[PDB]
RNA sequence: CUCUUUCUU
């Protein structure tokens, strides 16, 4: 079977800005190009996706002498065969953007066939006399991102002057001073700050203590270099700042510091605060994502997660005298967009400092990126670990692999099967018969008895790679006997879309007798400190999101992690007390593992970050991401520059436009963004808001019950007559805000009864808010964001949601797709595609829909291209606003976007798609002035008028039985 | 058949 699959793999998209190279060609062309210039590499298809779901992976890395680069590409793939092709695919486009291949011109092929049957659409004669009275109306067919040391009656977070309390004749010399009398008198007299002075002497990092500052003091850029645990992220900033002050000069001291995440960054804020002896908020503060505390505008450690900064960076750094970055080996996005910036800000300030701070970093590497600058290294560490690897558990429990599996169990290098000869044979064969993708229950629970019956307190940590297992293993344990005893043991998952109580809970102490297994993602992986973790259990997977960009697939790899992965979670145990770390694979398969996993810049989108890029101003994005580290495949550049200038936030000198600029202040998709500001035009921003807020997080609202492949009809009723997911989380966001507002345990007893999500509600609402906060900046009136209330039980007509579903298309372009039957559906060029289980559209029976043709957020990629985030359009939405050009093909039958066939009148099919320029128009006219949306000349209000009759349902239901 | 790596004043 599954031919569907090879036809919908080797679907393209953007073949034409790459000039015509598609799969089709691909592989020929990179054979020849190999076979010219005798390279005799080959693909490295890298087996991942467990075992129920084995997908591949691949990844050649063809060297380009001439240009001296290393040109290369990862690409994912449902068998060997598909992932090769799409490598070759992106090698072969990367080559030709830097001019090593002439562009492909001759001839490919067309199998088409099974042309969908047209679909009438007729109009009414007063709608398109009103559409030619519009038509006839409407006319119709670089510079330095500044620095500045701290001034008298400004604040360094804020960027904006005081003119408040009485900072207004205090200079920076008088605040020093009392500073430094303060810090003097609490040294003094303070017993708990002096006993906390007491301990941090210990550190190892205090031996450095005092060089470390000289190098600050004397080369801008100083990297830093040691062991986990040895306390340079509480320690180095303190060090400075206490040095500032001392020296007469605590005024002038501003210390940024960059977390790679949330709760890292609050923990190390909340650590520091403590360390003090002191409330935070007043010397050292925080801003994350929602949550914002700041200090005082000079002498203050702030800690921000690098997106946080990133977003700082438009009012530039003014005031600033000290930016570290801790753990750069992320190797993600924002923290090598920050290195380049802060690369620039060295370079235009000498006087600025910039310290890097991580565990496990290619000295060399990141020394020779500032044109070498001092690297030093911190001798030392807290307390001594043991570890251990799999085959060491299962001679260390006397483990043997349950005759369940045995069974029910029913040439790549299974590593499970290599072992020293110095072990027992049952040991061997334990080791043996136990699989590497999938995890085992028993011997889970066979490792942490073990653990209970050595009577050492302590809490447990679990890393596991995603929610599924996660939960499926809190299931699993919960129903054990001595586990289930909440006196005994208590289990708290470690998740981002877990509500932030449970998060917080992670940190609170447990009462006596009661041992705390914290199963976590990689989020608990970095820079977070738990007192009581003295046992790590390592399952060694991570996962990561694979995008195939020539087709538009997104998928969920669970792949093995990498050798740094696995010393910083080793380095999350043994920080106050020494502890053990039981790592779950074989030695061979530890030495196996790769050094680093690949960074996001190479396997990541870069149209949000090319707009932020523009936004402040660096300069071209293609000489900017030459600066950078590690330079992002050309052909990515080349997609986001088209992504951007086609949809006009560029214009032809690729420059900043206000379309441009006001979706670069906007935490959303720029698409996203875009159909914001087009639902703000017409007076619908509340709810385009909160629905463009669903489209953008990567998380469920219903909860499908484990197994259970479909909802319900407690859940599969919030959708209502509409048969859209996004009318259903309205009507379930409309319910649950007056349930909180009647309650909180009302909330919770709600979403346990609707069946819902409380954290994907919360963070749902909150990106809305502050997605209508951030348009009532840039000016748009409040008047267009009221609240509408939807009553998804009336079925016909509804003016404001109609639009909006029509909206949709606009915005999740060219996500659309035409239903047959069942689950069955066909995606852009007819390939088939499944109906997702959680999705409310999805049925087992053979039911049929009024309206065939859909719209959905995302397309995955599992063992049958899925489709997420479904929502029903009329004929005339996808015309309007799902589609860039119309045509007339044979017989008189509209094509749109070639291939859609409607049975409708090419003369008016003319007349409707002459408003999408116009509709390019008003957004350019209603960015321009903000304040002037709801008020417009007349021509404009008529387009409106004539877009809201257009979008309603039945717009094109005239004299149609349907 | 596995709905949910991290991040965005
Ligand atoms: N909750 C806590 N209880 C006790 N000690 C802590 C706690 N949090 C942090 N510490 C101590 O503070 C130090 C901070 O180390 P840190 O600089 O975060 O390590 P890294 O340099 O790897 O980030 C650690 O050595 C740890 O012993
Ligand atoms: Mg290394």
């Amino acid at each position: 079977e599954q031919r569907d699959m090879n036809e919908a793999e080797a679907f393209d998209v953007n073949a034409a800005i790459h000039g015509n190279w598609t799969i089709e060609n691909a592989k020929e062309r990179l054979n020849i190009y190999k076979q010219t210039n005798n390279i005799r590499d080959d693909y490295k298809y890298t087996p991942v996706g467990p075992e129920h779901a084995r997908s591949f992976l691949a990844e050649l890395s063809i060297y380009v002498p001439a240009l001296n680069r290393t040109v290369t590409a990862r690409e994912s793939g449902s068998n060997k065969k598909s992932a090769s092709k799409s490598c070759a695919l992106s090698l072969v486009r990367q080559l030709f953007h830097l001019n090593v291949i002439e562009p492909f011109s001759g001839t490919l092929k067309k199998k088409k066939d099974e042309q969908l049957k047209p679909y009438p659409v007729k109009l009414s004669p007063n709608l398109i006399n009103k559409i030619d009275e519009v038509i006839k109306g409407l006319d119709l067919p670089s510079s330095v991102i500044p620095w500045a040391p701290p001034q008298a009656n400004w604040n360094t977070w804020h960027a904006c002057n005081i003119d408040e309390g009485e900072l207004a004749t205090t200079s920076i010399d008088d605040l020093s001073m009392d500073y430094e009398r303060s810090l003097r008198d609490r040294r003094q007299n303070d017993n708990e700050y002096r006993q906390f002075l007491e301990f941090r002497e210990k550190l190892p990092i205090a031996a450095m203590r005092s060089e470390i500052l000289t190098a600050i003091n004397d080369n801008p850029v100083v990297i830093i270099r040691g062991n986990t645990g040895c306390g340079k992220t509480t320690q180095i900033a303190q060090y400075i700042l206490d040095d500032y002050i001392c020296s007469g000069q605590g005024g002038y001291a501003n210390i940024y510091v960059t977390q790679p995440r949330r709760i890292s960054a609050i923990s190390v804020a909340e650590r520091v605060a403590r360390e003090r002896c002191e409330q935070l908020g007043d010397t050292v503060g925080y801003s994350v994502r929602f949550e914002s505390v700041f200090p005082r505008p000079y002498g203050a450690i702030l800690f921000c997660t690098v997106g946080v900064l990133l977003r700082k960076l438009e009012a530039g750094l003014r005031g600033v005298s000290h930016i570290i970055v801790d753990e750069i080996h992320e190797r993600d996005v924002n923290s090598d967009f920050l290195l380049v910036i802060l690369r620039d800000m060295v370079d235009t300030y000498p006087d600025l400092h910039v310290i890097l701070m991580s565990a496990t970093i290619d000295t060399t590497k990141f020394s020779k990126y500032f044109g070498i600058c001092p690297v030093l290294e911190v001798p030392g560490r807290a307390f001594p670990v043991q570890q251990f690897f799999l085959e060491d558990i299962i001679q260390m429990t006397d483990f043997v692999p349950s005759a369940e599996s045995r069974r029910k169990r029913k040439a790549e290098i299974n590593y499970n099967k290599v072992c020293e000869d110095k072990y027992s044979q049952k040991t061997r064969n334990a080791m043996a018969m136990l699989s590497e993708s999938d995890v085992s229950f028993e011997l889970l629970e066979a490792l942490l008895m073990h653990i209970k019956s050595k009577n050492i307190p302590g809490a447990i940590l679990v890393f596991l790679p995603g929610w599924n297992l996660i939960f499926a293993l809190m299931k699993f344990l919960q129903n054990t006997n001595i586990f289930g005893d909440t006196s005994q043991y208590q289990i708290l998952p470690c998740h981002s879309q877990i509500p932030r109580d449970e998060q917080r809970k992670v940190f609170e102490p447990v009462p006596e007798g009661v041992t705390k297994i914290i199963l976590s993602t990689n989020i608990a992986e970095t820079s977070i400190t738990i007192d009581d973790i003295v046992f790590v259990i390592d399952i060694c997977k991570a996962r990561m999101k694979l995008f195939t960009s020539h087709n538009n697939l997104t998928s969920y790899a669970t792949v093995w992690a990498s050798k740094t992965n696995l010393e910083q979670r080793k380095g999350r145990a043994g920080r106050v007390r020494p502890g053990f770390c039981f790592t779950l694979c074989s030695r061979a398969r530890f030495q196996a593992l790769e050094d680093n996993l690949t960074p996001e810049m190479f396997r990541t989108p870069l149209h949000e970050m090319a707009l932020t890029i523009k936004l402040l101003r660096l300069g071209s994005i293609h000489h900017f991401l030459s600066k950078a580290l590690e330079p992002p495949p050309v052909d990515a550049v080349i997609e986001a520059e088209v992504l951007l200038r086609e949809m006009r936030c560029l214009d032809a000198n690729d420059e900043l436009t206000p379309l441009g600029r006001l979706l670069a202040r906007l935490p959303i998709e720029p698409r996203l963004g875009k159909m914001m500001v087009l639902g703000a035009v017409f007076g619908c921003a509340d709810l385009m808001a909160i629905m463009a807020s669903y489209s953008s997080t990567f998380s469920e609202v219903f909860s499908l019950d484990i197994g259970q492949r479909r909802l319900a009809n407690h859940q599969k009723a919030l959708s209502g007559t509409k048969c859209s997911d996004h009318v259903a989380m309205i009507v379930a966001s409309q319910m649950w805000r007056r349930e909180k507002q009647r309650g909180e345990h009302m909330e919770a007893r709600f979403c346990d009864w609707k069946g819902l999500q409380m954290s994907t509600m919360n963070v749902i609402w909150d990106a809305k808010q502050q997605l209508l906060d951030l348009l009532q900046q840039a000016g748009f009136p409040e008047e267009c964001m009221i609240s509408h209330e939807v009553d998804e039980r009336i079925d016909g007509d509804d003016p404001v949601l109609d639009v909006s579903l029509a909206l949709l298309c606009l915005g999740l372009y060219p996500n659309i797709c035409v239903h047959k039957e069942k689950r069955k559906v066909l995606t852009t060029e007819s390939k088939a595609a499944l109906l997702h289980k959680t999705s409310v559209n999805c049925s087992n029976l053979a039911v049929t829909f009024p309206y065939p043709f859909f719209v959905f957020g995302e397309k995955i990629r599992t063992r049958a291209v899925s489709c997420k985030q479904l929502s029903m359009v009329s004929p005339l939405q996808v015309i309007l606003f799902g589609s860039r050009k119309i045509d007339l093909a044979a017989n008189n039958i509209v094509r749109v976007d070639n291939w859609l066939n409607f049975d409708i009148e090419p003369e008016l099919a003319a007349k409707i798609g002459a408003l999408k320029p116009a509709l390019e128009d008003l957004i350019t006219v209603a960015c321009d002035n903000p304040s002037d949306i709801l008020r417009l000349e007349e021509p404009y209000a008529q387009l409106v008028k004539v877009v809201k009759d257009l979008c309603v349902k039945s717009a094109g239901d005239f004299g149609l039985q349907r």
